[PDB]
């Protein structure tokens, strides 16, 4: 089941941390933190994944974003990760994202960058 | 306040409704839907705000998510939007998204699209 | 005729404006240059298109590169636009960029941006 | 130098093939073909590369486009990619890239396709 295979903590490809709970009815709620795990680097996540039947070993799509302020820092900033779960003894969740930066208008044109991340289930190094 | 020039409802340019509250601890929640209105067009969404001191008439960063599946349809698909909201008498989302698709491993390369739109609070046409 | 259509000076809403020719075998070669028009803002730029049977009224696929260094400026940057054009008596080119910098390892994440501009035939204000 | 350490052959993770000439004047061409390297699947690109002084270690910003029109296809589309050159014993290309299909007005919302491709200099599997 896609609900039971997503909730978790996935790690990316430099450790940072992303963990959720995929709820019954396509919620995506959770804590994103990076490598060592600090409350100063730990940030709200909510997003949404599209549950719908296994065929063709298709993935389940989904999203999340974190607007990156908590008590230690306002980045005035927010990413979105859009991309796909994928199941199986070496589960993965393919993604691209998105990250805005408040700003003037004049300097909105250079407002947002374009990444990409692999999570997967097994921390590295 | 940006809480309260967000909450609310927004428009793209065809007139495809975005109804959102924003938290005071930094929430999206609301619908999306599509300019005729039918339950049959509309979706949950759920986002992020970065709420951070007015200066330099800089915008206020934010996300959100809609995973395409409701009671009448499942896309089998997710996008996210990342963007600002500049707030005024001609107040605007300016996003960019992603849309994944859930595909197999071989058609994973062409599951992600991207594009952009622009939200007012005045419906067109 | 694409090549036909394509070839000539367009403007993006901000006035900038992209000059090129569209060869026979899929070349796009030209400059950039930006409202003013001096020589000081003016880049090389090069580009393919993909000319295919008019149906459907489907637009003709595109795409350019300028590295942003000229005898005035050096911005260890460069830009790519892909997109559309369309043809007519409003003819168009929907573009969406990506535009990188050359930055260091630990900056790699935040070295690419994305935007989107659309070029018309009239130089607007 | 940067014109030296790009021309030559790189490949993707899929073994898809990069056969570039860096020129003096900040030309890049050469052609682009997948692992079995047959003439059918080798397309013309061109495209520029922003050659900086060497501080920092910063990579070499470039950018390139394909359109998918050869003497045995026509995909009525076209890939650009933007990235940067990073020299060395394992010297790479990180790109990220978008690929914008020729659609009709009503599908234009759907044309552009985001990904990334990493090169290298030696050729996987």
């Amino acid at each position: 089941r896609d609900e039971a295979g997503i909730t978790g903590t996935w790690y990316n490809q430099l450790g940072s941390t992303f963990i959720v709970t995929a709820g019954a009815d396509g919620a995506l709620t959770g804590t994103y933190e990076s490598a060592v795990g600090n409350a100063e680097s730990r940030y709200v996540l909510t997003g949404r994944y599209d549950s719908a039947p296994a065929t063709d070993g298709s993935g389940t799509a989904l999203g999340w974003t974190v607007a990156w302020k908590n008590n230690y820092r306002n980045a005035h900033s927010a990413t979105t990760w859009s991309g796909q779960y994928v199941g199986g003894a070496e589960a993965r969740i393919n993604t691209q994202w998105l990250l805005t930066s408040g700003t003037t208008e004049a300097n909105a044109w250079a407002s947002t960058y374009v990444g990409h991340d692999t999570f997967t289930k097994v921390k590295p190094s």
